[PDB]
This record gives structure tokens, C-alpha cells and sequence, in this order.
């Protein structure tokens, strides 16, 4: 997998990002996670922990896995790297998103948000607590 430039356009919610992408907006959902809805409880911690994230980013960086880079709702799907911290990963080790979707050709990062998620429920954060 390879790390490709792009810059925030805006922050949208828990798992969801719009970005420049090759000079072109668009709507990023993160690999591999799940977060609760803004109107859910969480929801609006993960909203603000993904937008400080994004925002305060020098450098954000798209990662598409091996498989579909588009979804059925025309929203690129990738794991999106804040200065070299990766926020699907960073959002599943606060407890602020679950493991989830995750299907055959895009789960390279399966195993490590696996791991930060056993993690975060051994700390009984957020969403495990
Ligand atoms: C994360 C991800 C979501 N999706 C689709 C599955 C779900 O379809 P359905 O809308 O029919 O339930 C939806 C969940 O996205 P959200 O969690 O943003 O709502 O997005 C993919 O198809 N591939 C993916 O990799
Ligand atoms: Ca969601």
C-alpha cells in the first residue's frame, strides 16, 4: 500500500473526511471503522476527536487498501494518516469507533485495529465503558 498527498477540505464527522484528493473534492469514510452517528451517544466526541485530528494535521496523507477505492455512495474509502498517525486506527485505541465493515480485499489493517480495539475495551473507554 502507498501513502498519496491530500489536503482537508473539511472535517464532516466520526468517519467521514472531505479532502483534495489529485486536485478534486471528495468525500472520504474511513477503512475499516465505525463510529456512532452525531445524534448518538459518542457520536459527537468521535465528530471532534477526527476534526482536531485532521485540523491540526501539517500533512494528511490517503492510503487506499488493495480492493474497491470507491463505495456505492461514491465516497473514496481509504485509511487517512494525520502527520503519520493514522485515524482509523487512532479512533478504534480511544474507543471511539468500532472494527466494522470489514470485507475481503480492503482489510490489510485488519489485525492492528483489531489490536487497538481489544485495547480500548481492556480500558473500558468510551464506547466500552
Ligand atoms: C466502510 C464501508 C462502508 N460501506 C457502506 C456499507 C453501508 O451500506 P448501507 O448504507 O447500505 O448500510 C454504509 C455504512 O456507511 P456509514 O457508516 O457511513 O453510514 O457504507 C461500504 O460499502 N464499504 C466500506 O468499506
Ligand atoms: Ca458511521
Amino acid at each position: 500500500l502507498h501513502k498519496e498527498p491530500a489536503t482537508l477540505i473539511k472535517a464532516i464527522d466520526g468517519d467521514t473526511v472531505k479532502l483534495m484528493y489529485k486536485g478534486q473534492p471528495m468525500t472520504f469514510r474511513l477503512l475499516l471503522v465505525d463510529t456512532p452517528e452525531f445524534n448518538e451517544k459518542y457520536g459527537p466526541e468521535a465528530s471532534a476527536f477526527t476534526k482536531k485530528m485532521a485540523e491540526n494535521a501539517k500533512k494528511i496523507e490517503v492510503e487506499f487498501d488493495k480492493g474497491q477505492r470507491t463505495d456505492k455512495y461514491g465516497r473514496g474509502l481509504a485509511y487517512i494518516y494525520a502527520d503519520g498517525k493514522m485515524v482509523n486506527e487512532a479512533l478504534v485505541r480511544q474507543g471511539l469507533a468500532k472494527v466494522a465493515y470489514v470485507y475481503k480485499g480492503n482489510n490489510t489493517h485488519e489485525q492492528l485495529l483489531r489490536k487497538a480495539e481489544a485495547q480500548a475495551k481492556k480500558e473500558k473507554l468510551n464506547i466500552w465503558s
